């Protein structure tokens, strides 16, 4: 049983992700940005509560860790600046600090998008740029990786079945936040998912199968 | 002579780049988004106009070219989405398309406040962000690079005069468009130059000395 940090932890999939992990045996602890988060998140599995800002000084959240997941992301009402500064350059810094201390598991929430840029729709483009040079970061780092490329989000209810690829050729499907999650789970001490970057659909492969296979 | 592609040349900088490059017997060849752009650069100073765009396919820009100078920017007037997709992706794609050719020089135009943009005004931290990470990439790259980080930039007129760090530990002086322009004119052609990082204010030493000594 691993302490995971959860960086993104008030987020959708990170929420879903505590409960998840919890469930597998492990501890999750919920990085936040302000305390009064913390009461919900342990009701939702956190383990622990850190509050600490991927802006300011946050290496204390690293404290006692076995493995990092990055769920971090500014969203589409703040800024561009805050994508550059969130999905980018906060990811850059969580991987110095997991390299730093010698934690070895990281697993990165990205996205489908990253292959080509672009090509991605003009609107989108500075997101997929954002994500993909994180992914870089992350494959030149000594980490014990796993990068999750979900498609475009849904808020179904899970179905607890999935499609793979290196790089689908099209996307025409969506993944439920709740399905994004269980994959992340199902990886997160899985040592043959190390080194490997993958795309992930809603489909018609239970979860626990596809990870076997990766 | 050197064939030195301007990517940008429509910049403040780059205008007087231009006519700093001709004038050390240069040609210099101005990379500009629309062909009406060109006869007043072809005025200050270049050789040849290539029409190109850094968001869409520009490769054909780098055709019998000996060096690139980057002294492209989405500038203040823009969003931060053309930060990350101009003075980061951008130079990216141009640092990826000179190492295909087999182009060797390259100078990079950055900015002070890269060393550490976290401790940078929190309104400009998206830009420097930028710039670093876009730095890096060249760092990484195999090109025979060199890395020029002005202080904030005036329009004042040249005093031919500045003075350099790797790294002040404060900056309380600007300087010139027109030195900055000379400072890379002076320096295109100059092998000692290369792997050099270096931050520059106006100061003051002589250009070429500063040169020389670096
Ligand atoms: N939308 C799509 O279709 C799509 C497609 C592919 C991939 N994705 C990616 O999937 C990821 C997870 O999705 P999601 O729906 O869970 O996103 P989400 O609900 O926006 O989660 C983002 C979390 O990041 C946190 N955060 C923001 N700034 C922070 C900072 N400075 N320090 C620490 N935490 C900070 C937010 O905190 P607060 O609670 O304080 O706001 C929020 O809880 C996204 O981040 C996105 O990049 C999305
Ligand atoms: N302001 C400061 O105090 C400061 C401090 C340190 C460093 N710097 C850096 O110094 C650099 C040079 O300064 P400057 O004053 O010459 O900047 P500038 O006048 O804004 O020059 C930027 C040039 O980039 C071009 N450009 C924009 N998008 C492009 C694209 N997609 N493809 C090709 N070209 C594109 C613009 O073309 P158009 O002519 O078509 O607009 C413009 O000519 C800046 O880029 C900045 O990063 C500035
Ligand atoms: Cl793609
Ligand atoms: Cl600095």
């Amino acid at each position: 049983g691993m302490r995971v940090l959860v960086v993104g932890a008030n987020g959708k999939v990170a929420r879903y992700l505590l409960s998840e992990l919890k469930n597998k045996g492990h501890e999750p602890v919920a990085m936040v940005r302000n305390e009064e988060q913390g009461p919900e998140l342990r009701e939702r599995g956190a383990s622990d509560i850190v509050v600490a800002n991927l802006e300011e000084d946050f290496s204390h959240a690293f404290a006692s860790i076995d493995a990092v997941v990055f769920a971090a992301g500014s969203g589409p009402h703040t800024g561009a600046d805050k994508t550059i500064l969130i999905d980018l350059w906060g990811a850059i810094k969580t991987i110095q600090e997991a390299e730093k201390r010698g934690i070895k598991r990281f697993i990165m929430v990205s996205s489908v998008g990253t292959v080509d840029p672009d090509q991605g729709p003009m609107n989108m483009r500075h997101y997929l740029v954002a994500k993909r040079l994180a992914d870089d970061e992350l494959k030149r780092s000594s980490l014990d990786y796993t990068i999750v490329r979900p498609g475009p989000l849904s808020n179904e209810e899970s179905t607890g079945k999935v499609t793979v690829s290196p790089h689908f050729s099209e996307i025409t499907r969506s993944i439920t936040r709740h399905d994004v999650a269980k994959v992340i789970a199902e990886l997160v001490d899985q040592q043959h998912t190390i080194g490997k970057t993958f795309e992930v659909l809603n489909g018609d492969t239970p979860i626990a199968k596809v990870v076997e296979q990766l």
